[PDB]
């Protein structure tokens, strides 16, 4: 009955209600692994307070809050149900949600995992493609937690730090793309252009050696091969913010560019997310698909459904955990290599934390 | 005996002797598909004249010229020898070299193909990953040739515009990587970090929608999967020139960054080339491996051998051409979609040239 193997599902997280926005932002601007700012401890709360109204407004526009926790919970529960049958030797399994910037925080989840007296602890990132700003930050949080609490872990840790091409992940994306293509008018099906849209990164980050771009590209290639290249495509990036240079082409500019060039039937695909969030429900669905799309004269613009509750996805999660357990992997080979230009000293410490785990 | 099917092998080309450097640079700065410049016809010759001495010196450092024509010739001959047995229906086959900036020029090749009175003409790019600046420019020259000569083609055209993940291309890279890893001291094999190095692109090109980065990334992923992720890796970009922003991380800075961080056993892999040229023999072998490496205190830095004369590569070429002929493909689906922000009007005309081909 008592849990033996815990699977900590890592994700940035998102505010559940408009009221959670302020703290979400605050924790986010306080994260050194994400950004360094002068008098950060004083500025952060300030920047959070001023951005709060604008961000709360974005969440109001999609219903009043993020569904991330609901979808994560459902995927986790489905995963556990399967794991108990897949790996009896490591059962019972229990999933824990460790959101980086909102409750339940990564730290709270770890505290709970230790209290449950687990034997196994698997840091399972929910970002298929690795970025030092996403998965890396979550992994650093785990290392820092123990380093700050001043005491070693009581469970054997390991991580599934990336999985950009897991065959079931690719199948889920391909299936969702195909069913969405079936939603376009029959006459336009073959004319549709697929825009794979992933979260962009500042060029300063890309230039230090971030693995993200290459991995996202890998996922896209895998999805397209499974679709047998039925339609032309392009990998574009969204969510750029600020005056600094980010990796492009931007998704909004691409949509606008495509229309002005006669390609008015577009299928957007959130290729770097496993569930819905503000980036898909607001940026892609409203900002680009409703507003921008109208101003540009698009004929048809649709978005592949996010993986969310697809039973195949829960199966994907379970297979990954199962394979990870059977291989005795502590982490991917890729995690043993820090960015060539990494300037964050905790990265090497975090890497060692997982590569040095007992058993 | 009379040639029936012609295979136009497209490549940038390189100066065979130091004396060819000047016209090489001249033709390169005159290409609108490559770069627009004020009073280009006047600036181009000037720019070529001032760069000539420095470029000639680079070629002198590697032996006095580029081996590209020699390697292209051997691969083409190997390809033809195989095609004559693989596809008796389209034999005899003849290969033609169409370098973009040096003799034999793409135009001279087309002129020769027409004189040979071929029935089938295949534009076979030698760049596995498509870039509007490489393959795109070569395809544009074919269209521009007929449009400038004021005559319709006498042969049925088609193109193999990209092949970033052909299984035999991937096996060739994997094989060369493994044999090069064997050259490292046994004690450091597992410590080696693989730097996949591809030619960089200015961010202005990346941002308009160039498919190159995503395709190179795809190749890297396939190679690593075949090597079963034996070693950690990172995809880096080389050859940045000028003050403008280019896609990074840069190969030279990554090598230096890796050394500073204790990773002194590096294996360089020219993932976007099929043979040796100035970028590998000079930039990677001399500039980075001999000079930069010494100043950084590298323990061991080697470079995977270029595909060059590997018989498996000629097999790859013949299989690509064979499958292309069997499928009646006119071009890839990807070619039917121009960059979302393309501003070159010839791109659409070039695309149409191939997609509209009779038969
Ligand atoms: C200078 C620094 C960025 C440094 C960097 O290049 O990394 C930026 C990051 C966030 C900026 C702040 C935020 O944009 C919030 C405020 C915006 C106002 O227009 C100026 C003050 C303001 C308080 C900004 C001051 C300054 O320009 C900050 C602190
Ligand atoms: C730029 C940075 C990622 C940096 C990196 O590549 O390491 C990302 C991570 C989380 C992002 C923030 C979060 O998504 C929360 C906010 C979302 C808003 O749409 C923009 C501001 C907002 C505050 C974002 C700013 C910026 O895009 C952040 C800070
Ligand atoms: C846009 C937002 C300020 C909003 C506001 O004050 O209204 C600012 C505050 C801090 C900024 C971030 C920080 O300066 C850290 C990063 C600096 C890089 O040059 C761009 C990305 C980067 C992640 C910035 C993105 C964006 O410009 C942020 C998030
Ligand atoms: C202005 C133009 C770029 C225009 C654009 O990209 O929008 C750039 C491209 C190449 C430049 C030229 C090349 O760098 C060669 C010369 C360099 C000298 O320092 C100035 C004159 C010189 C002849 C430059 C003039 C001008 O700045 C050019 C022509
Ligand atoms: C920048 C441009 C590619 C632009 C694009 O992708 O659109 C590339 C194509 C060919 C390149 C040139 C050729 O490789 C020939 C020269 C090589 C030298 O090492 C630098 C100068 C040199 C003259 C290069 C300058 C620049 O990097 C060029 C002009
Ligand atoms: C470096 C070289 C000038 C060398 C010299 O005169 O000493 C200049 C001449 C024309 C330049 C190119 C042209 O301006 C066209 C492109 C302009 C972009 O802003 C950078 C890439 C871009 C492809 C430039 C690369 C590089 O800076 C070039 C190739
Ligand atoms: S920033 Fe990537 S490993 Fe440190
Ligand atoms: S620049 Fe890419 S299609 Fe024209």
């Amino acid at each position: 009955r008592k849990p033996k193997t815990g699977i900590l599902m890592l994700n940035m997280g998102g505010p559940e209600t408009l009221g959670d926005v302020h703290d979400f932002l605050l924790r986010l601007f306080l994260d050194r692994d994400l950004m360094t700012l002068p008098i950060q401890n004083k500025l952060a709360p300030f920047i959070a307070k001023r951005l709060t109204p604008k961000i709360q407004e974005q969440y109001r526009r999609i219903g009043g809050g993020s569904p991330i926790k609901i979808w994560t919970s459902k995927q986790g529960e489905g995963m556990v149900k399967l794991l108990d049958e897949l790996s009896p030797n490591t059962a019972p399994h229990k999933y824990y949600i460790g959101f980086r910037y909102v409750h339940p925080l990564t730290e709270e989840a770890i505290e709970e995992m230790e209290r449950d007296g687990l034997e196994r602890a698997i840091a399972f990132t929910q970002y298929p493609q690795y970025s030092c700003s996403t998965t890396g930050s979550s992994l650093n949080a785990i290392y820092r937690y123990y380093n700050q609490v001043g005491r070693k872990p009581t469970m054997k840790w390991s991580t599934i730090d990336r999985w950009p091409t897991h065959h079931l992940l690719i199948q889920c994306f391909a299936d969702h793309i195909l069913k969405e293509l079936d939603h376009f008018p029959l006459e336009k099906r073959s004319e549709v252009v697929i825009l794979f849209s992933a979260c962009s990164l500042p060029m300063s980050v890309v230039n230090r050696g971030d693995p993200y771009p290459q991995e996202v590209s890998a996922t896209v290639q895998k999805v397209m091969e499974r679709l047998e290249y039925c339609n032309p495509y392009r990998l574009v990036w969204q969510s750029k913010v600020g005056p600094m240079p980010w990796l492009g082409p931007q998704t909004d500019e691409s949509i606008k560019g495509l229309c002005e060039r006669g390609r008015k039937n577009i299928l957007l695909v959130p290729i770097a997310f496993t569930s819905d969030h503000i980036e898909t429900l607001y940026e892609l669905d409203i900002e680009y698909s409703q507003v921008l799309a109208k101003e540009c004269g698009v004929e048809n613009i649709r978005r592949a459904e996010s993986l969310n509750g697809n039973p195949l996805f829960s199966k994907a999660l379970a297979d990954l955990v199962h394979s990870h357990i059977q291989s005795n992997e502590l982490c991917s080979k890729q995690l043993t290599l820090s960015c060539p230009l990494c300037v964050n000293p905790v990265c090497r410490e975090t890497k060692s934390f997982f590569t040095s785990q007992q058993l």
